[PDB]
């Protein structure tokens, strides 16, 4: 039977990614509620997130299959409640950190929430169950969009009392995490009867450039869904205009998944799309950034956003795809993990070379660009690749 922890994981998913402040968190870092200058946001305080989804990593995915994916969701909820708590109650550089801190665990721990349905789901419905808590994900994020912007551009609810409804769903979230059906098995330590077994994990190459373009992109994607509300805050500030972060924010996720549905219904020859299509929307992304980088116009940079995100979720979609055709349930998770820290470890090491303070200390104008040249380093490997 799963019926009731499909229900609660759901509920727990659609309370937890109902974050409205969320799109306005620039606007509201640097407006009037926190006296926090843009240069402290862009190089001493965000990075700390990339550092803190490094670190707590590979101890929590641990943590995961250690003690069978509940405690870890239920760290999550009192994640969620800490870090939304110094985001309403936090003043200073110090804090601001300890809230990054926190929200890198928080992505942590987002990995042991998608990892928990093999534990109660009997295995018949692997596919169906997930299938369906995934989209519930989208479906608090982007609805959880709209009612911030339809609270803000039609009522002129404060970015403070915006914080207060995401702290208030999160706490419905933390309250669904409490009553969460303790499972019985997990997938690695204990599973019913892996240093040698390595060479038997890796014992192909076509998961090796997959996984290594899964990596370089997961690292760009992140670092540019860090700092794109920086770059809306330089080309528009927000005391000057109205500007729109939630509208445009819940129509990229939007398009994102209508765009990772189109992915799963592509009947065409993979060997004949895989050598054009990947480089068209790889080049379509490298646009994009190119585009955000360049235009002076806000709502070139919308638009920017939109076909960065949408390309970006068809072209992940696809690399998905791709790695779990032969990968067994452990294979798959095993596999993803690895990939994760290494991506992480790219992310970090780009992080601190272009963003963090002490290196380039870039700001946000010549990041994109830096993150253009980026996708189109990983564009120019794909176009070695045509000339192979
Ligand atoms: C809580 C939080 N902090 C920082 C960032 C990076 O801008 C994000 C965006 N994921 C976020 O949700």
């Amino acid at each position: 039977s799963w019926i009731y922890p499909t229900v609660i994981l759901c509920l727990f998913g659609f309370f937890s990614m109902m974050r409205p402040s969320e799109p306005f968190l620039i606007p509201y870092l640097s407006g009037p509620d926190k006296n926090l200058t843009s240069a402290e946001i862009t190089n001493e305080i965000f990075p700390v997130w990339t550092y803190s989804y490094l670190v707590l990593l590979l101890p929590v995915f641990v943590l995961t299959d250690y003690v069978r994916y509940k405690p870890v969701i239920i760290l999550q909820g009192i994640s969620f409640i800490i870090t939304w708590l110094l985001l309403l109650f936090g003043q200073g550089v110090k804090t601001m950190q300890v809230v990054e801190f926190f929200y890198g665990m928080v992505t942590a721990a987002e990995v042991a929430y998608y990892a928990y349905i093999y534990s109660v789901v009997s295995p018949e419905h692997y596919q169906r169950v997930s299938g369906y808590c995934r989209s519930v994900t989208l479906a608090a994020y982007t609805a959880g969009s709209v009612l911030a912007q339809l609270l803000v551009s039609l009522a002129n609810m404060s970015y403070f009392y915006l914080n207060v409804i995401s702290l208030a769903s999160v706490s419905v979230a933390f309250l669904f995490s409490l009553f969460l059906p303790m499972p019985k098995k997990s997938m690695f330590f204990h599973a019913k009867p892996w240093f040698q077994d390595l060479k038997e994990c890796y014992s192909s190459k076509r998961l090796f450039y997959w996984s290594l373009w899964w990596a370089f992109a997961t690292a760009g994607f992140n670092q540019v869904l860090n700092y794109v509300q920086i770059l809306w805050d330089y080309k528009a500030p927000s005391q000057d205009s109205s500007i729109y972060n939630g509208a445009v924010e819940a129509i990229a996720t939007f398009g994102g998944a209508v765009a990772a549905f189109a992915v799963g219904y592509v009947k065409v020859n993979w060997d004949l799309l895989g050598e054009l299509a990947l480089v068209v929307f790889s080049v379509v992304n490298a646009g994009s950034l190119f585009l955000m980088h360049y235009t002076a116009n806000i709502w070139a940079c919308y638009a920017g956003y939109l076909i960065f995100k949408s390309s970006y979720m068809l072209l992940i979609t696809i690399a998905v795809f791709q790695i779990a055709v032969n990968l067994n349930v452990e294979r798959y998770a095993l596999v993803f993990g690895i990939n994760t820290f290494i991506a992480l470890v790219i992310q970090t090491i780009m992080t601190v070379i272009v963003v963090d303070q002490r290196g380039l200390n870039l700001p946000v104008s010549i990041q994109f660009l830096v993150y253009g040249s980026y996708f189109a380093v990983i564009a120019g490997i794909f176009l070695m690749r045509s000339m192979y």
